[PDB]
């Protein structure tokens, strides 16, 4: 959080354990 953000730090940075990328899961 005291980098920049903190609820938005883990916006797309921290996503599905299954989401080999962003959007790419498959």
């Amino acid at each position: 959080g005291n980098d920049y953000e903190d609820r938005y730090y883990r916006e797309n940075m921290a996503r599905y354990p299954n989401q080999v990328y962003y959007r790419p899961v498959c």
